[PDB]
């Protein structure tokens, strides 16, 4: 556990610095991106405007984001590990399944579903051998039978390299309960785990019971917000109403209980978005124009302001993801 | 339309020759044979197997295949184009949607879909310049509402390149009668359009109305035949008890009305199958292990020896699938 594997190959642990643990560079479907780029305008300008973007977190801080695009998020490693380059920002590739897994992954038992993280971890994505340094996983409300096998899968994987697991859930319906039990039905460590989308519920009481049991808690979604376009439905449906003050205070609450060093901040930012409506990245980019950015920019200050100590911001953004992602066998 | 496109570029009509028009090399699911390919051994090994089984059908007398896998088939274009360089037969590649689009698809309107359809026809497919032959659509029972969106869509590709579409059904509950709608209030001509997996019925009549209408009828599951293998319960219930000489008799049906000109007949063979329950293909490849060449093998001598005409089945097997893949535009 002495070294992070990022799309340009492995890093040191203090390589890693300020991390954003919850991005994408694009969220679409398996194969879309390569199938139909013009619905991105091309493959280039897309790949320019995450490098733009990333160019941007870099500027203000960002040193690494790890991007939880799955394969059935239309993961493309290439374009993660062209615009790494271009940007000189370091990105960390996932494994695991998200909601949309079609069928020639649905219908696999928990231990194919095992071999193939394993592949993508250990031996590369595709024919790239670009390891993931990172396993998610979603569940949205009480899991389905696949969904347990893959949460089971993703343990199995994690206990055999030490890569940690992060989590999709419908937070509004405590989903990261599930989620515990299942993982600790395998005896994964919560430690090797995040719980994301948790800033989508107020349910305080939810939260600390969860990090009390060790679990990291990610606070991914502070710039997602529909005030102010509450007439857009698609959009606050996307993103709800309350706003990012209220997000980021979760943030100080956890604090306040003794959890720092359980919790996980990112912005689950993202530079195209084929897998919900279409003109959905325009409605995005206006509701915050820092994107990556909006962390280090907009977050940490607005913290620090309501007393948060320096110390205490380097821990949950600096450290405890360099905890999180080293690869750390039971 | 002077020519069809093929993975390897254009052909004449008269290049096709022996065409069969409802097959798969892979029948998997977007990405998948990229992400995993240890699933079918390794790419090489399903190539390898994939050029085996088309080197024994073009022996047999096949010329060419249209592999009607979509995008969310998985269809890789790349390995059509280096297994049909290697076995030497033609394949004709598919655009449209199957029944397992992702949701970057599912979400899409009508008019993207058409724009995604004609990108795959007119301009290729990903990044290779490989240009579709074909549209291939599916419903499994009453439309859902994007299958009718997909159906919309495929009609406006065709109307607009000439190049035909073909179904998946469940023929059983005669989704052809609702497809068939579908295309024609987009205004396709049914001579267009394929109504596939229909030997799964045993409803002459239902079959009889849609070529009088002028559908072409795809008779493509000839050795679907689960005969002996209720101990394999998804492997029985991927294929049936009907013989395959009952789905071969609907092919003389067809002719003995008058319709040999709607009639297309293949396999719906494949090389992997990640679509379905793990190990199907060493069932499916027990059953039937002349695969591709089950047809020319098996079914056209078995039509012959019945009565059927040399003429009568040439027209079937060369014919019909060279005016049906002549891009055609309506009047
Ligand atoms: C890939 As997502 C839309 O659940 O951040
Ligand atoms: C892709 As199929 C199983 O409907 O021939
Ligand atoms: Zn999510
Ligand atoms: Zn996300
Ligand atoms: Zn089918
Ligand atoms: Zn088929």
């Amino acid at each position: 556990g002495d070294r992070i594997n990022t799309v340009r190959g492995p890093i040191t642990i203090s390589e890693a610095g300020f991390t954003l643990t919850h991005e994408h560079i694009c969220a679409s479907s398996a194969g879309f991106l390569r199938a139909w780029p013009e619905f991105f305008g091309s493959r280039k300008a897309l790949a320019e405007k995450a490098v733009r973007g990333l160019r941007r977190a870099r500027a203000a801080g960002v040193r690494t984001i790890v991007d939880v695009s799955t394969f059935d998020i239309g993961r493309d490693v290439s374009l993660l590990a062209e615009v790494s380059r271009a940007a000189d920002v370091h990105i960390v590739a996932a494994t695991g399944l998200w909601f949309d897994p079609p069928l020639s992954m649905r219908l696999r038992s928990v231990e194919e579903l095992t071999q193939f993280f394993l592949r993508e971890i250990q031996y590369g994505i595709e024919d790239t051998g670009i390891r993931a340094g990172i396993i998610k996983v979603a569940t949205t409300g009480k899991a389905t039978p696949f969904q347990e096998l893959v949460l089971k899968a993703a343990a199995r994987a994690s206990l055999a390299t030490g890569v940690p697991v992060t989590t999709h859930t419908a937070a509004s319906q405590r989903d990261g309960e599930q989620q515990a039990a299942i993982f600790e039905s395998e005896g994964l460590s919560p430690s090797r785990v995040c719980i994301g989308h948790s800033d989508d519920t107020d349910d305080l009481s939810y939260l600390t019971a969860l990090a009390a049991r060790g679990y990291l808690i990610g606070l991914d979604h502070i710039p997602h917000s529909a005030i102010g376009l509450e007439d857009n439905a698609s959009a606050s449906a996307l993103l709800g109403i309350r706003s990012w003050q209220t997000r980021a205070l979760l943030i100080k609450a956890l604090i306040d209980q003794g959890y720092m060093k359980q919790i996980l901040v990112s912005n689950d930012w993202l530079f195209g978005f084929s897998s919900y409506v279409t003109n959905i990245m325009d409605v995005m980019d206006r509701v915050n124009p820092d994107g990556m950015a909006f962390i280090p920019l907009r977050v940490i200050p607005f913290l620090r302001e309501k007393g948060v100590p320096q110390e205490t911001l380097a821990g949950i953004t600096v450290t405890n993801p360099a905890r999180f992602l080293s690869p750390t066998l039971r």
